[PDB]
């Protein structure tokens, strides 16, 4: 590198595999160092489709690692053009199977003595979802906590969870093992950086809390980390895994639609079909009433996920562990503009009660006719029955419930009569700038930009309100992977956050509001979700 | 001799007596025959009306009380005494009794006829909560009240036979009705404005009088209190009628249908009291042997099938619960409760009291009703089990077969008054924990407030002479609100849409909506297609 005398040498860094140089980012409040897009896989093409990852060889020379890398190959919505909405969730960089690599942001300089490590494991529902996006932003956490923090690609849709149980060619939960590689690539390398290998937290939301949940269940990637955060996501629910013979089934008829025709035959087969084509038929392998399942998600293999995610919380030792676990205030009204008939971003979607019953049978697809009939009787006001309002938000909750909040609940209860210091949370406040219609609240994915510290940055016009809002919850964040606990020990003015346990229950709000404990997370619904209705379903 | 209490019905004269109120006089007419005694060979059968007499008939007393079971649990407790006999034990029974004014009215006045409860197993027109007094010289009612067969000799029934075709309880108190309708006239009462009221046992009485035919031409206006002709309790099936009668047959030493009753006819009546219970499964607890039975004739179909079919435009309703229904039965049925202690009991307690309370449910109903009934932040606590416990006995029983019968009767065209019982009477012998009672509403309604020796409070007093106003209003009008009033809140009907009801108790009139409509949506529409 006959440029090296010349420029910042405060950005130069060697890692197992080489020397990289990274980049001087302007954060509000002063510079922080960014790398970015560090190889940390082989690409997964050609021969590799559906194949574990294999560790980066080392390169010679400087690697430039300036800019964010590619986006894991993966759908892209269109159901609204132009719309924030739904573009702030898209790709930013082009999509292509090469696309193992990770970030790294620190502070600027480097910290002196080592300092504990946020691991950041995106959502996207497995089917999509990116390190790079803006909403991940890695520098204000940096800057203004001096944390270290990584976030990494993973393969998602078929790429990454397309599994023919038992073969060698395509043994599923391939995803899971390029954040496992990530997680181990972090624990050789990261202290040349600043950060503390002992001291890793792992925090995601949605399918990322998910996985962060699954590491959490499989014995190989518990020695990667301390501490996790999951948020709005979990690995137990009805949407997050699947069994060896289901994932079998959904292999088998995504081949046939693209036309594959003995395990090894068929995945030689659609190893040959373009990416394209793969996205094209993902989707299709589905009743498409099971417009609330994607297709192909971690598996239950008897490896990776030893026995079910459900199986294995119920059974385990958990005295190791510190986990905050939460929910924002309507998980489910995102998901209804593209399910249930009668709902919209654009009018007030207000439903019928023949639209509440269908609605119920697409948002619990798994349900009996007796099942769908009680999830329907236990959601009805019965003093307004008809009540078109009551219907819409009923039907938002009935979704959020059974996929997110009451899987959050069973998970928040075992970990804490399982021995783990757990802690609750509900995020109730509405982004000023959210420009999803308002009867959606506070919708799934929409606490992820006020961890991340964004409305610190004046240019994207939050409140200033809102300003020290996100600086309570970076710190919030931060001291819990600091400390395992989220309190700030220096500060007995302000309320303290307790632990989350199977006798008093309690968890806090997050609003502009000082935090507020209260008891019981969603208690009574979710005893009906997680205990009853398991019979007739 | 007074002319006032010299009254001339169609079978004979009769002597009353000249009874006081706080207020003043009344004029009672205490014993008077309305049938032929169900003796003998009249057992189990149909009454037939009182032959004429001779003479002037004393009617000062009180006659003697249905053949019954006799209540031991409690012996002396002023709690339980309080609904026991307080006349001895006949098969002669067959007498009602009459309150008035004193004068006797002017004018032709609304008659409320009076139907006592006690599980169509029990109960007197004579106990001191019936007492007809304060109602007539308060409000200046005709109260009337009747004695009916109970027990087996109520309802004993081998459907289909001529000589115990069922229900003979219901139609003693048909003919009282009829009795009404001749005579009533006589002490100033109005044959054309006849209301029915009745608690528990009582009230499911009067409902099915609603959904007989025969009964509808004598009444013209109905008061149910805590308690239904639909529900688990009130009525059997013609083939269960059959079995339990059979068995209890064979129990006494008995023996074809004409042979069978023969032989029961002969049997002393301690000796059917004494059999009459153990003639069904012991889960049944919460169930008596003998009770109205669908027969085809008095009950042309069950009770609901009725409720959700028929026309009731020209019939005006009022109906209502207390707030805590089912506690008076646990101490007598579910293990770790009592008078005596709170009853804190364990969950192991409550899941297995569940299986009482529901006796009829599958595992899966059972295991519904427990983790429905439960509080989920403090699922252990006992003041919180026992709570629930109660308010599974009395929601499934009571409360929800009341709010289902309120919304089919609105619905289909009847004008219904809606309320729920709050006010604890501060004389109440039971323990704090069962809050307002099983039963304890009656005395406030019969004005027994009103006599000072009673030590009921001020506030009591006035508490009762509204409920009073209420209940004569609705005689009166169909309508329990006053037609030139207190100007307090009105009392709304309820409707299938609004579901208003009100609050009783010493605060103003309270209007709410939703009768436990979450709890009870859980009844009556989802529990059922669970043991299906
Ligand atoms: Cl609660 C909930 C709602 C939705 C959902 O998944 C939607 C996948 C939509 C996948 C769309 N797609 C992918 C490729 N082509 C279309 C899942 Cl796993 C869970
Ligand atoms: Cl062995 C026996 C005796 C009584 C009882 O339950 C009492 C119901 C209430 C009896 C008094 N009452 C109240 C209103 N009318 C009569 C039960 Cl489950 C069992
Ligand atoms: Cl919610 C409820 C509670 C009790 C009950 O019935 C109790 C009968 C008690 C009979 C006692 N007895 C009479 C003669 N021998 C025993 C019924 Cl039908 C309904």
């Amino acid at each position: 590198d006959p440029m090296e005398g010349r420029e910042d040498p405060q950005l130069l860094v060697r890692v197992r595999g080489g020397q990289l140089r990274g980049i001087r980012l302007k954060a509000p409040g002063g510079p922080v160092s960014a790398f970015l897009g560090i190889p940390f896989a082989e690409p997964p093409v050609g021969s590799r489709r559906f194949m574990p990852p294999e560790p980066k060889r080392p390169w010679s020379g400087v690697l430039d690692a300036t800019t964010f890398q590619n986006v894991c190959y993966q759908y892209v919505d269109t159901l609204y053009p132009g719309f924030e909405g739904t573009e702030m969730w898209n790709p930013n960089r082009e999509l292509s199977e090469d696309c193992l690599y990770l970030n790294v942001w620190t502070p600027y300089p480097r910290p002196a003595s080592p300092t504990p490590v946020l691991i950041w494991i995106y959502g996207g529902g497995f089917y999509s979802g990116a390190a790079s996006l803006d909403v991940y932003d890695g520098r204000f956490l940096a800057q203004v906590e001096g944390a270290v923090l990584v976030s990494m690609n993973y393969r998602v849709g078929t790429f990454g969870f397309l599994a023919l149980p038992g073969s060698r060619e395509a043994p599923g939960n391939v995803g899971l093992l390029d954040q496992r590689l990530a997680l181990q690539w972090v624990q050789e390398n990261i202290a040349a950086f600043g950060g503390d290998p002992m001291s890793v937290t792992l925090f995601g939301e949605s399918a990322g809390a998910a996985s962060v949940g699954m590491h959490i269940l499989s014995l190989p990637s518990r020695s990667l980390f301390h501490r996790a955060v999951l948020q709005s996501g979990t690995p137990n629910g009805p949407w997050a895994t699947v069994s060896a013979g289901e994932a079998r089934r959904r292999a088998t008829l995504l081949a046939r639609l693209v036309g594959c025709p003995n395990d090894t035959e068929l995945i030689a087969c659609l190893r040959t079909r373009p990416a394209q084509d793969l996205v094209d038929h993902e989707w299709h392998v589905l009743p498409q009433e099971s417009i609330f399942r994607f297709s192909f998600v971690p598996v239950v293999d008897g490896d990776f996920l030893s026995d079910t995610p459900e199986a294995l919380i119920n059974t385990g030792d958990f005295q190791d562990l510190q986990v905050l676990v939460g929910v924002v205030k309507d998980e489910g009204s995102y998901f209804l503009v593209y399910g249930v008939p009668g709902f919209s971003k654009d009018n007030e979607s207000l439903i019928s009660r023949a639209q509440f019953l269908a609605g119920v049978r697409i948002g619990v697809p798994q349900a009996s006719d007796l099942a769908a009939e009680a999830v329907v009787l236990h959601y009805t006001d019965w003093l307004h029955p008809e009540d078109p309002t009551h219907l819409r938000d009923a039907m938002s909750a009935v979704v959020g419930d059974h996929n997110v909040v009451c899987p959050v609940a069973q998970l928040a209860g075992r970990l804490a009569a399982q021995g783990a210091r757990v802690y609750a949370y509900i995020f109730e406040h509405r982004a000023s700038t959210l420009t999803w219609p308002l009867w959606m609240g506070v919708p799934h994915g929409y606490e992820i930009e006020f961890i991340f510290g964004l409305p610190l940055d004046p240019s994207l016009n939050y409140t200033t309100e809102e300003r020290i809002f996100a600086q309570r919850l970076m710190k919030y964040w931060t001291n819990f992977a600091r400390t395992g606990d989220p309190n700030d020990p220096r500060d007995s003015k302000s309320p303290q956050w307790p632990p989350y346990t199977t006798a008093a229950q309690q968890y806090v709000s997050l609003n502009l509001k000082p935090l507020e404990v209260r008891r019981g997370l969603r208690a009574q619904t979710c005893a009906f979700w997680n205990r009853f209705l398991p019979k007739l379903l």
